[PDB]
């Protein structure tokens, strides 16, 4: 009765912070964070919808719709759901495979543009369905398999992949869709083979914009104590570039790529094309895994920093519901990006309200100044993206820590980074997880099982399992008229451990060495008595080492 | 210098027991075991060459050739390499897929029989190459992953599969090659659909032979103390059945299947058809894995019973070399069977000489009485096989032990048996291994990490890793002006453990609780000092609990 109501209330985390909303504190920083996040989301959506080989207008919908669903069903406070180019790079494979370039209407867009957004929407819907399906299980309670070095290496490799996917806009050249197990080097080979087609105007503009952005963003952070605000350099740069492009004929005099139409939209929702759900299984799995792990890392970091507890299983439901609901409005797969979380940290956001004022501003942009973004050069947008990827790219400094701490996760980090830079992000994540599991499995047979205490007393550590049964037998045999075994920490065992213990007892009896147990539990006592046919009228199992010592003096 | 010679001598284990061969003791039981094993090998080879959809004459070569190679390069004493129907069931898939029945000379055999033995030889060669390849690595030092319940369940399921593959001979009907993910039930469905074609004569003969064999083999074992020998009932039954078939016209008067030609052979060796090595990858992997695990189980059992030590990596080289060498003589994949090991145990064999007298007798059979086995009915051979599978089929009694000991390997046994009876032996083995690894991984976060000793002292058990870092933090936080941590067993850690320890120390300092370490090693001390920026001029790390207690009194 009441338990069901409590469960239902626990599945709606918006009821825990909405009635407790402070108006004196969390209204001005929330609004400022909302405006900054709105600008960030607009830019990132426009830049990452193109990265997925999809018309840029759908990036606004992908940055607007899932945010509300996450706000309703999400537990993280400083998590802003958006486009997350990592998933765009995965969806682009399916989009370009199902509908390639050779075959070149609800919003006035020409055909061959619907056939790509339909594939993207199907991918997002399947990813959301998968996320909800592993939410209804207890998946999420087992998320310790993914480790900090693995996520760091995968994110750094994906950031490098995104950086190398924007050079075709900074230089101004045109490239075909190159992807595969070694596309990172093929892209540079193509760039260097056609080095005579690089436009100087686009390169100079990109260099100037990058220098200005880096200088402003560094000087603002260095002297944050004197100016207690965040300078909106991106908006000023965008406005200046657009006005310079419009006031001149820079579209025609110099060959430059600009954002095409961005029509006023939000059309009627339509169901995804369920008939192609069988051709996008791998993309859906990759999206549903990488987006979830990347968002969960940020949510856990926020929870640790701001001293609150989250649930690793509610994020599954939140992300799955957001993807499923947003798939009906022609949206690409969605997740949480590190840049928006860093911006929220810097501005000083407090609650999830800042993710709704940004939605309001995105709606205003969609319905009011949609056609006003025609004169924005693509070089400026690419420079903004590569500057914003600084937080992801700076993670190379963790190598010193991993080298000075363990020297084993250093190798895992290097291997995961290499595999991510070669094949892809999802392959790198899978390789890192498998390598971590194999390494932790292979270390058990090479560790000492028993310890010697100052008639000898020998203490067992704990997990006497099939991983370290033969090693335990070897360690105990290499250590020999009496012998006491302290099984205090020993609580975790299986058939192999019991068999090895009984064999040890039998062999020690053969060598005329008596073995007495000290702190055996009830289940272990029952199992050892059954397996070895031990009589209950002979003192073997005791309750403490002192009791065994007292029994010795007889 | 000398180390290389020692390594080379260690790769030839025949030099350790040949010069030390006793002639007074190990000559009569070795000869008796040799004769019995020769009869066993002849029967099993003739019955398992047909099971692989291959002419029965090659079973003799498969039982003769690899035995010598194993004797030279093998470590087990009571291990007799042979045909091992488990591998025949796997090779039959490739044989029937590459060369199906619809297309129906070195030894006078007709065509379409060379195209099948070539595929079988290629499969065996690839399996041997794979086994040697994982021998040149250090694979074999990691064989603890496979557990006793998994091997028992896989062997029982394979024995049931072999039993259900011999009903078409006991009944006398004819069946097409049925195989797949559910062939076990399809075979019985076909049998029951054509129940009107069952021959009564073959059924009666099979029933009489089964009853006689079971009664003799039970009465010989029950009263072994009065008669100190092993009754050769199989040879007497074979001779009687052959003479009854020849003296009558049982081939013509009643429809009966008999062994066809068995020509005098051992032709010139020929290389396998390397051009089809790409179509038999899965079969080769399955054979090389299941044969090795099944032979290693028997070798380890013999070593444990007879008190000698073997190497888990030399068996790889022995089996790989045996398969590679025997592939050039038109042989099916080879491994070790449990029935021959049980026969060697019962007879009283002592060394590997008993595996060479059997080879001599098999050679004599091949070159002398090859054509004399024409009049042996197939029902008698199938009955002999199903009677000999008793040792494998009796393993159902381990369920009581697994239920009374752990109740978790009981579920693993049941699941592995079900998956083996449904799909196949190799799929069942893979499922069992994966399930065991996943179960042992998932148990770590649910076990208590720290223990309380009788200013409180708390002892850490040992593997502070990513599996149980959050659980360790929760356990330590649920247990709170002073606190001592005994890291005596603690020797196995990584980055996650160090991070959790430092976070625990920081949080306890925040709660005004002092944490003092007791038995930290050098590497752990260095890592914890680097990670937490701990000053070396403050007493934190000690050498014993008594030292910490003495430091307290100040």
């Amino acid at each position: 009765c009441e338990d069901i109501i409590q469960w239902c209330r626990r599945r709606l985390p918006i009821l825990d912070w909405a009635p407790h909303y402070n108006l004196k504190e969390n209204l001005l920083p929330d609004t400022v964070s909302g405006i900054m996040l709105a600008v960030q989301q607009v830019t990132q959506g426009l830049a990452f919808a193109v990265l997925s080989s999809v018309h840029p207008v759908f990036g606004l919908y992908g940055s607007l719709f899932p945010a509300i669903i996450y706000a309703i069903f999400g537990m993280g406070h400083h998590v802003a759901t958006g486009t997350f180019a990592l998933t765009s790079l995965i969806s682009a494979n399916a989009v370009e495979r199902i509908v390639p370039q050779n075959m070149q209407s609800v919003l006035g867009l020409s055909d061959f543009e619907m056939q790509r957004i339909h594939v993207a929407a199907a991918v997002s819907f399947l990813g959301g369905v998968i996320q909800v399906a592993m939410f209804v299980l207890q998946l999420g309670s087992a998320t310790f398999v993914v480790t900090e070095p693995v996520i760091s290496a995968m994110t750094t490799g994906a950031a490098t992949h995104v950086v190398t996917s924007q050079v075709k806009y900074l230089l101004g050249m045109k490239m075909p869709y190159i992807s595969g197990p070694l596309g990172f080097f093929y892209i540079y080979a193509y760039v260097f083979e056609n080095i005579k087609s690089v436009r100087l105007e686009a390169l100079l503009l990109s260099l100037l914009s990058i220098v200005v952005l880096v200088l402003v963003k560094e000087l603002n952070e260095q002297f944050k104590r004197k100016i207690k605000v965040v300078l909106p350099v991106d908006l000023v740069l965008i406005i200046a570039a657009s006005f310079a492009c419009y006031c001149t004929n820079m579209e025609n005099t110099y060959g430059l790529e600009v954002v095409g139409h961005i029509p006023q939209g939000i059309p009627s929702p339509r169901a995804p094309p369920m008939n192609i759900l069988s051709a996008v299984i791998t993309e859906a799995f990759g999206v549903a895994l990488v987006g979830y792990v990347a968002s969960l890392a940020l949510a856990q970091g926020s929870a640790k920093k701001f001293k609150y507890s989250i649930d690793d299983n509610q994020e599954f439901l939140a992300h799955g519901l957001s993807n499923i609901v947003s798939s009906f409005f022609f949206c690409i797969p969605s997740a949480a990006a590190m840049g928006r979380t860093a911006g929220l940290y810097s501005t000083g956001a407090k609650t999830q309200v800042a993710c709704l004022i940004s939605c309001i501003f995105v709606l205003i942009v969609i319905y009011a100044i949609g056609p006003l973004l025609y004169w924005l050069p693509m070089c400026v947008l690419a420079s903004i993206i590569v500057v914003g990827l600084k937080g992801m790219l700076i993670q190379f400094r963790d190598l010193k820590k991993y080298w000075n701490v363990d020297k084993i996760d250093w190798g895992i980090w290097v291997s995961t980074y290499v595999f991510t830079i070669c094949f892809a992000a999802n392959v790198g994540l899978l390789f890192g997880v498998v390598c971590t599991i194999a390494i932790v499995i292979g270390r058990f047979p090479r560790a000492m099982t028993v310890s010697i205490k100052n008639v000898k007393i020998i203490s067992i550590n704990n997990p006497l399992v099939f991983l370290n049964a033969k090693k335990f037998y070897t360690d105990l045999m290499n250590m020999i008229c009496y012998l006491i075994l302290d099984c205090s920490g020993f609580t975790f065992f299986d058939y192999s451990g019991v068999s090895m213990l009984v064999e040890v007892y039998m062999d020690c009896k053969g060598r005329s060495v008596d073995v007495l147990l000290a702190h055996c539990t009830a289940s272990l006592i029952k199992a050892m008595t059954y397996y070895g046919n031990l009589d209950s009228e002979k003192p073997i199992f005791f309750e403490s080492v002192s009791a065994a010592i007292s029994h010795i003096h007889s």
